[PDB]
């Protein structure tokens, strides 16, 4: 049926080749490329799915040439930015696939007297910050803190970070975008339509497209801001009542302060939980030191906790560059599964320490982050972007269990297993009709597209619906809408992807 010869005679044909474009099986390097950005180590194993090639775009021809083919031999299309998708969606499927992996479209213009910056969808979030910092300490972006991740995938699914109680996700701020769409078509925002280009910007572009570039609005920031990375014992009441009062007041504090917790459990034997609290205070330490007295005097901040810093700098900080240059965030491995939700009321003292006890399964390998919202996030409508999670949230919870990646199932499903019973054991007193479910923390236990049957179009949105509801709530239908009009034979899926409405 679909002959892999000729669509790598459809390929060479119309990918020019001296920079290689196409990496075939036997080529070494093949092995390389495909394992240097996978980031959930589940997944690079020999027996994991394997494209059948991967092309590197140079240019969007490259991009439009591997559309053409695919879409002409049946072949798959599974985008990759920076490889850091939970369940690896950008680089295995379970039909035959290839990967355009867009690292060589890294390319940042930032232009300070704009406030803005085209980047191309290729580039890490690290490429991005360093690029900005290059030209003003004074600007910013909204974005994550992990300097590997890709910006087509983070704004793809929406992004958060210590900037969004101020200036809400990174898909909240993109004025423009550059799009391949199943046509083959080169599409920038007036072209593509509002109705994509909202798509794009946090409905998961891999259900959509090809993003090959993001025109980005830059943020202020002061000279010098203020972080921390605080570690503290929950055995401890005032650590317990930091927590009772980060619960009811981290997403209502000075839109400047983003407070951040982590809870995971250290090693006769005794196990503890420590509860570590990481932050950027985009101000000087003296406000920071007096907002903490006045709303988290619970916590103990020192001022000798605290460091100030140009906002660039903090994700040295808080990537573990305390000793370094920015260059280190132009550098673009473990296994894990995480899960997720978005807590709208505070968790009861009681229930909160029960949660914390399922800790004691996984000493050192599970944790637990929790991260505010609020702020300029209740400011922005449900519908402004695909992600729907806004006023009436009062923080994400994250959960993750990681291990070394040796090929034994039995290890995975164990620590599989270990955190879907946490997430069970949380249904209770997380959101619920739907599950919140952030896309960005991506997760197939949550529900997945028909694969042995497809042919209803109806059946195939009822049960997308599921997974589909819990990313984005009642955004689900306009993305089903704008997944119809834009790609109605549906060439453009993968496990989750938002399926059209078909006649
Ligand atoms: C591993 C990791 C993830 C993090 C980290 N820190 C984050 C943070 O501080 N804030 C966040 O909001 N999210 C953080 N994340 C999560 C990442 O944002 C998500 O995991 C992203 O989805 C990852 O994006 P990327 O690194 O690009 O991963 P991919 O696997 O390449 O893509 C994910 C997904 O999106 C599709 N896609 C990517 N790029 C495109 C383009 N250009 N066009 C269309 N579709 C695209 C992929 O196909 C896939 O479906 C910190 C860490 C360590
Ligand atoms: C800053 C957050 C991401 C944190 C994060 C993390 O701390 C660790 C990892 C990770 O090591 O995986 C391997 C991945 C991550 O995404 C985004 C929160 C989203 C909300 C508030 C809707």
């Amino acid at each position: 049926y679909n002959n892999h010869e000729h669509f790598l005679q459809c390929l060479t044909t119309r990918i020019s080749e001296t920079s290689p474009v196409i990496y075939t099986h036997d080529d070494p390097s093949y092995f390389t490329v495909l394992n240097s950005s996978i980031n959930n180590q589940r997944f690079s194993s020999p027996s994991a799915p394997k494209p059948f090639v991967i092309i590197t775009p140079f240019h969007a021809s490259h991009v439009q040439a591997t559309v053409f083919c695919s879409k002409k031999h049946g072949m798959q299309i599974r985008t990759r930015s920076g490889g850091h998708d939970y369940e690896g969606l950008s680089y295995v499927s379970s039909v035959s696939f290839v990967i355009i992996d867009l690292r060589n479209l890294n390319l940042i213009n930032v232009d300070v007297e704009s406030k803005s910056a085209w980047v191309q969808a290729g580039a890490t979030i690290g490429e991005l910050y360093y690029r900005i910092a290059e030209k003003s300490e004074n600007l910013a972006f909204p974005a994550g803190d992990c300097p590997g991740v890709g910006i087509g995938g983070q704004i793809g699914g929406g992004g958060y970070g210590y900037l969004a109680r101020k200036y809400g996700l990174a898909a909240d701020n993109v004025l423009d975008a550059e799009v391949i769409d199943v046509k083959g078509r080169i599409l920038d925002r007036k072209s593509m339509g509002e109705d994509l280009f909202w798509a794009i910007r946090g409905g998961g572009p891999a259900s959509f497209g090809i993003v090959l570039s993001w025109k980005l609005q830059l943020v202020p920031v002061p000279s010098i801001v203020t972080v921390f990375d605080v570690s503290r014992h929950m055995e401890d009441d005032t650590t317990k009542k930091f927590v009772h009062q980060w619960q009811r007041r981290a997403d209502k504090v000075d839109e400047d302060l983003s407070i951040y917790g982590r809870f995971q459990t250290e090693s006769n034997k005794k196990i503890v939980v420590r509860a570590s609290f990481r932050a950027t205070f985009h101000g000087g330490v003296d406000r920071l030191l007096q907002l903490m007295q006045k709303e988290f005097p619970e916590l103990g901040l020192l001022r000798q906790e605290c460091h100030e810093m140009k906002w660039a700098e903090t994700f040295l900080f808080h990537n573990n560059f305390r000793n370094s240059l920015d260059v280190l965030l132009n550098r673009t491995k473990s296994s894990f599964k995480a899960k997720s939700d978005f807590v709208k009321k505070p968790i009861s003292d009681d229930i909160f320490e029960e949660m914390l006890g399922k800790l004691y399964e996984k000493v050192g390998n599970a944790f637990i982050d929790l991260f505010p919202l609020g702020g300029k996030m209740n400011e922005i409508s449900e519908s402004a972007t695909p992600f729907p999670y806004r006023a009436g949230n009062l923080y994400n919870i994250h959960y993750l269990v990681g291990w070394e990646e040796d090929g034994n199932i039995t290890t995975s499903k164990k620590h599989v297993n270990w955190i879907r019973k946490l997430y069970n054991y949380m249904t209770p007193y997380v959101s619920k009709n739907p599950r919140a479910t952030y896309l960005n923390f991506r997760d197939l236990d949550i529900g997945t597209n028909n694969k042995d049957d497809t042919t209803s179009s109806y059946n195939n949105i009822a049960r997308a619906s599921i997974w589909g509801t819990k990313y984005f709530k009642d955004n689900f239908y306009k993305l089903v809408y704008v997944k119809t009009i834009v790609d109605p034979t549906n060439f453009f899926r993968n496990e989750q992807s938002i399926p059209p409405l078909r006649r």
